[PDB]
């Protein structure tokens, strides 16, 4: 993972928007993917702490223009963008700085009825509109096809842990994933659009008003099952928890809460295996050595 310098920040930006008076640059944030760096109070500038990101940040890039002005919540705009080179996709972008802080679960347990009820239909509403963009000119590399992520992680899990594992713990590993296989219901959902980071961190409030004034972060978006922007909100602590969820379920007019449950109890035994890959393909060893002890340690259904 690389760090930058203020003054890199300002030298990358510099060379390709010479006109551009950086007053004020400081830390605003980072993921997994990125730092963020917000410039005059105006801008959020992402830049990439290692390929892999810089490749989500493209991406991000690519998605955000091509549904600017589509959807009823405000959202980042592309206003800058950096260039390629044999290690990064894309070197940096600048967005339009989103203002608000996040719903946190706090903040959203503390607000009166009305801003609670509101805020449910708001996000509803910005998620009918995000399932409903015509997926039809994104290609596959933006198209998460869950059965081909399932039987591509089990791949993963054996050639990391061949080694790493005994017969009978790698027996449960080859069950678990023969289960969740097995099942159709994770399966047959109609591929959309989806956030797929769709959590509080993520979704910005205006406490003037109380009411939700924006959406970010869309560096994982893909083609997926719209599911997964519901399960991601449900975590009963970290998140929202269910009451609050399911009158976003009510207001999106979602069918079929329970497979919504059970998507949610299947992703949350999945983790340790999410952890090991995770580990390895962003450079996390804490995670792969706690995703590796869970799998050595404890049942997983
Ligand atoms: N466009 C934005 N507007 C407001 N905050 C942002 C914006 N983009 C990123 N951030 C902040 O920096 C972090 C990493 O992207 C975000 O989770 C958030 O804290
Ligand atoms: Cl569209």
């Amino acid at each position: 993972m690389r760090t930058y310098t203020f003054d890199q920040v300002e030298k990358a930006i510099e060379q390709l928007y010479p006109d551009f008076t950086i007053n004020t640059i400081e830390i605003s944030g980072e993921g997994n993917d990125c730092i963020a760096y917000e410039i005059n109070r105006d801008f959020i500038f992402k830049f990439p702490k290692h390929s892999r990101g810089s490749t989500n940040l493209f991406n991000e890039v690519n998605i955000l223009k091509r549904i600017h002005n589509k959807l009823p919540l405000p959202i980042p705009e592309v206003v800058f963008t950096g260039m390629p080179s044999e290690t990064y996709q894309m070197s940096f972008a600048g967005f339009t700085k989103i203002k608000g802080v996040p719903l946190t679960p706090l903040l959203l347990n503390n607000l009166p009825k009305q801003s609670q009820n509101q805020a449910a239909k708001d996000l509803a509403r910005f998620l009918s509109e995000l399932h409903s963009i015509n997926i039809s000119g994104f290609k596959s590399n933006l198209v998460l096809d869950f059965r081909e992520k399932i039987n591509e992680d089990n791949k993963k899990i054996k050639k990391l842990l061949s080694r790493e594992l005994k017969g009978p713990q790698m027996k449960k590993v080859d069950d678990f994933y023969r289960d969740i296989l097995e099942n159709e219901i994770y399966f047959k959902y109609y591929p959309c659009l989806i956030h797929n980071d769709f959590s509080s961190d993520h979704i910005l409030f205006d406490t003037e008003k109380n009411t939700i004034c924006g959406i970010i972060d869309f560096g994982d978006a893909a083609i997926s099952d719209p599911d997964n922007d519901f399960i991601s909100l449900m975590e009963d602590d970290e998140e929202y928890g269910m009451e609050f969820v399911s009158k976003i379920l009510n207001h999106y007019k979602h069918k079929d809460i329970p497979t919504v449950l059970e998507k949610y109890r299947m992703k949350e035994k999945y983790w340790s295996f999410e952890k090991i890959i995770y580990g390895k393909e962003y450079g996390y060893m804490d995670w792969y050595e706690e995703g590796l002890n869970e799998i050595r340690s404890i049942k997983i259904k």
